C-alpha cells in the first residue's frame, strides 16, 4: 500500500524527511513505531516520516 500526505511536514533532522501535502510514499518500515521510513515517490528522498501525516491511498 502506497500512502499520501495529509499536510506539509518539515524535518528537523537529518533523520526524519520533509515533504509536502499531496506527496506520495512507498513505506520500509513500519514495525519500529509510529514514524516510519519512507521513500518518496516524487523525488526519491528517503526519511522518517510521521504516520499521523499519511493515508493510504485510495
Ligand atoms: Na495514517
Amino acid at each position: 500500500t502506497l500512502f499520501v500526505a495529509l499536510y506539509d511536514y518539515e524535518a528537523r533532522t537529518e533523520d526524519d524527511l520533509s515533504f509536502h501535502k499531496g506527496e506520495k510514499f512507498q513505506i520500509l518500515n513500519s514495525s519500529e513505531g509510529d514514524w516510519w521510513e519512507a521513500r518518496s515517490l516524487t523525488t526519491g528522498e528517503t526519511g522518517y516520516i510521521p504516520s499521523n501525516y499519511v493515508a493510504p491511498v485510495d
